[PDB]
């Protein structure tokens, strides 16, 4: 349990002090990346700036794993938390308010939430996760072609350019998990096997308030090693670094961050994914990430010749 061990050793939250130094801001190397896979416009399309302002960064033992800090162009951040919180949570993708409540009392959770914000416990503060695409299924840790609803386009481009950069050109996004938290929300010890293709990588945004991650081999007995995510920072795991066991210890609070400062420009190009935000979806969104932190993981389930057998 020494993963745990440091788990806990984080998790009380000793913020800027012996811990807050222990950690990992962006052993450490560059990743060469290929300027060359995509061009600005496709990048600009969905909000990241060109590869060749990109920095990559690894770690000795860790290979294949790629921490890249914030590439997003200044104010796109706003538009992928927005749609995170506003479009896809409701009917026609799953969350966790699917269980219990109906889907009625999740439809208004937007507008209803807008009036709680107007009039200063709702549905938004409860929400924990999402799935796109295939469906996974927590209970049954298993995906299946039965339960599926379209991947959200402008996503899957982001992910798809992304894994390009990082050297996967043959990346399409078929499973999408978005975590949310609270400020004491965490994740937790594990390795990401539920997939059939291992090969493909795990491509993973961060959002909301600073976080601590942690990287340990595949076994749980390798102790980790500890490193931030601030707003926009995109972890890419790959070759190794995806069986690798990994948890998110702590959202550290406000000593909303500064790539929330900076707002969307207003010319936007014509083919962009990249899309206009209204001003009280940025106000709830910049409440609620005042609070706490957001995670996007996308993933490939099928390798590509590979279907789900039947037996
Ligand atoms: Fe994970």
């Amino acid at each position: 349990d020494a993963f745990r061990k440091l788990f806990r050793f984080y998790r009380q939250s000793r913020p800027g002090t012996a811990d807050l130094g222990a950690v990992i801001d962006f052993q450490v190397v560059r990743f060469p990346l290929n300027v060359s896979s995509v061009t600005e416009r496709d990048a600009e399309r969905v909000g990241l700036e060109p590869v060749s302002k990109w920095r990559a960064y690894g770690l000795e033992g860790y290979p294949g794993f790629i921490f890249i800090p914030n590439p997003f162009l200044p104010g796109c951040q706003r538009h992928w938390v927005k749609q995170c919180l506003k479009l896809y949570s409701q009917k026609p993708n799953v969350c966790n308010l699917d269980k219990h409540m109906t889907k009625e009392e999740t439809q208004g959770l937007w507008e209803q939430s807008k009036e709680v914000l107007r009039s200063k416990r709702s549905l938004l503060e409860r929400l924990r996760w999402v799935t796109l695409g295939y469906h996974y299924n927590w209970d049954s840790k298993k995906y299946s072609a039965d339960h599926y609803t379209p991947f959200p386009s402008d996503l899957a481009f982001l992910s798809e350019q992304v894994a390009t950069a990082c050297g996967f050109q043959g990346f399409q996004a078929e499973a999408g998990i978005l975590n949310y938290y609270r400020l004491d929300s965490t994740l937790g010890i594990h390795v990401d096997r539920s997939e059939l293709d291992h090969s493909k990588p795990l491509l993973s945004f961060s959002f909301g308030q600073s976080a601590i991650f942690l990287l340990g081999g595949l076994k749980r007995d390798e102790a980790p090693t500890a490193m931030f995510m601030h707003s926009g920072d995109i972890m890419v795991m790959s070759g190794f670094s995806r069986l690798l066991n990994h948890a998110v210890p702590r959202v550290l609070p406000h000593p909303l961050p500064h790539c929330l400062e900076t707002p969307l420009p207003a010319v936007l190009p014509s083919n962009s994914l990249v899309e206009p935000c209204s001003v009280e979806d940025w106000q709830v969104c910049a409440t609620y990430l005042r609070t706490a932190r957001v995670n996007m993981t996308v993933r490939q389930v099928l390798a590509t010749g590979q279907d789900f057998p039947l037996e």
